[PDB]
């Protein structure tokens, strides 16, 4: 078979949740949307049923497939409805929805509802995505609270910049989060993970995680509480073609790279299709049987290419690591000009093993 | 329900591999690799099977795939086996398998096979990144006549930048393929996409275009022959929230867009996690409404943000339309610095409709 494969390592997934309770002290929803950050949402959210509060997605098909699989933990809609005919299913299968709009709060207001829903009410405190305007913010929760389709409210905020820790937006959204609702007796929820890494001060009855979890930093910048985190994710395949070239050579696609030197090149099963960046350049690091070389010329759609120069006693059926333990998932976003949350999601084809 | 959707033309697919035969006047096998292209190897595989000559792909699990929904059109392995053990599923299966490498071809002079199989003997004419040494070619071939475990023998190889009108390089590669092969009696095979469509005097039995039969263009320039492909995949959403925003007003994540007049602001459901390229940057064509906007801002893993400020009668549940025949996807892609190829294989989550 296609020596292609991802490992997720189930225990440290644990771990890093843990560690967001325990550094914040506060209830964490576990962020599993776009299937989990393309680690698998039904797997993952298995594994931290037992000890977690609860889990958060981007839509409601998502948290459907949860309950199908059996998981009957507290699941949030991070963006609620997006038709109104989805409320009955968010009644029977008892997930918690996000109000962002007005007229959200319309259709709620509106429909006859068998049970009542809890509502997490969305603050636009200037990230300017999703949510409410401050001056609506109060009127909004008066309406909710007088509905009897509602049980319980929940208010909420989001960052634009908190990955960035020599900026101050994160401190003027609370300002503008805590003016908006300050009178109002209910549960507070601001912090994702670099809130939860690197904001210690910000309040937060309920966390809200995501890249945390699988064991990637959100700065650029070193940070000590982001350093206890482990790698959840094992990307490798091997290598299944070697050649020697003289310097002078074109390699893949467009000849973006012509050898400087005599090399020996090594042909990788790994493509973009599989998730890893084409904007990878040439000189992004693996790592081929523990010792860390570099990726050479174009990206193709199943194959990749990578240097064997200087590694003597590696050649075919040698395991490559694309990313994991020992290259960090960010030294590949960081070099492909990108964060690693995006080259997660990009996962395909390859099988995930899960273990731990 | 999300309004996230992948509308997927058949009837186009059906033109563009007609369109392949017509201009090239040989047999073409459908490259389906990576789900072909992202738009669905199984039902594409499918909508061609009755009038085509045969189909391509990666691995042997994308071929197991395609027997499992009892397509029994030919299928050629593209890269060929990767453990030697996948010979007797080969054999079972009637798989066309690539040689790329002599390791291959020890394994298939070791093994004894139930039924002999098809090979297509891949050279590497210049592009370095699978196949044989021009001088080991002529050699290689006897070894597989005079075998028994092998029926019938196709020569191939693969153009490095035939996308690239203006380079010789294609005729280099041509002038050293025919040079290692001239003697030697058999069927051969070296155009993909851009050399069907603007390389009319390179010979192959066989063709074997991709990103054609997918509506794309493989080239910078304008091109005759590549103007009759039409689009098959269409992928849209809906705005799902509207604001007004004064001058001065940072958008998204890392405030990566400042307003720079008064404007209305929409969010679409479509993230980078459904296959929208990040990379994209404040610029990039949308298309809400039957008028050619623009994307602003970071794009978030579900959602995006495009402007609303000069489309009066736009807002909540307009339809936008991320690329398709109205934007084709070389404009998102050569927008976002990478190639159509890419983007097509990044979908996910969304629901392909199939219909045409």
């Amino acid at each position: 078979m296609r020596p292609a494969r991802a490992l997720i390592d189930l225990q440290a997934l644990r771990h890093n949740y843990q560690l967001a309770r325990e550094v914040t002290g506060a209830k964490a929803l576990a962020v599993i949307k776009a299937d989990a950050y393309g680690h698998g949402a039904v797997r993952c959210a298995q594994a931290l049923e037992a000890e977690a509060d609860g889990f958060a997605v981007a839509c409601i098909e998502e948290a459907l497939e949860l309950r199908a699989a059996g998981i009957r933990a507290p699941i949030l809609l991070l963006e609620g409805f997006f038709e109104a005919d989805e409320l009955p299913l968010i009644v029977e299968h008892d997930f918690w929805c996000v109000v962002h709009s007005l007229w959200q709060l319309d259709a709620i207001e509106q429909a006859r509802l068998a049970k009542p829903i809890h509502v997490w009410l969305k603050l636009d405190s200037g990230m300017h995505r999703v949510g409410l305007h401050p001056n609506d913010y109060k009127a909004a929760y008066q309406r909710l609270q007088a509905s009897a389709n509602v049980a319980k409210i929940v208010l909420m905020s989001h960052f634009a910049r908190a990955d960035e820790l020599d900026c101050t937006r994160s401190v003027e959204q609370v300002a503008v989060f805590l003016g908006a609702r300050a009178d109002l007796t209910a549960e507070i929820s601001l912090r994702n993970s670099p809130a939860v890494l690197g904001w210690p001060r910000v309040p937060s009855d309920w966390v809200r995680p995501g890249l945390m979890l699988y064991g990637s930093s959100p700065f650029d910048e070193p940070q000590a509480t982001a350093s206890r985190l482990q790698p959840v994710m094992t990307l490798e395949s091997k290598v299944i073609c070697v050649r020697e070239l003289p310097a002078g050579e074109p390699v893949g696609y467009g000849a973006r790279f012509i050898t400087p030197k005599p090399m020996r090149i090594g042909v990788v099963a790994m493509g973009y299709a599989d998730g890893y960046p084409r904007q990878a350049p040439t000189g992004t690091p693996v790592f081929v049987d523990g010792v860390r070389s570099q990726l050479l010329g174009r990206v193709s759609m199943d194959m990749l290419c990578i240097d064997l120069t200087d590694v003597p006693q590696a050649g075919l059926g040698s395991t490559v690591e694309l990313w994991g333990k020992n290259i960090l998932a960010s030294e590949v976003a960081t070099a492909a000009d990108t964060i690693p949350y995006q080259i997660f999601c990009n996962l395909k084809r390859v099988p995930r093993l899960y273990s731990g």
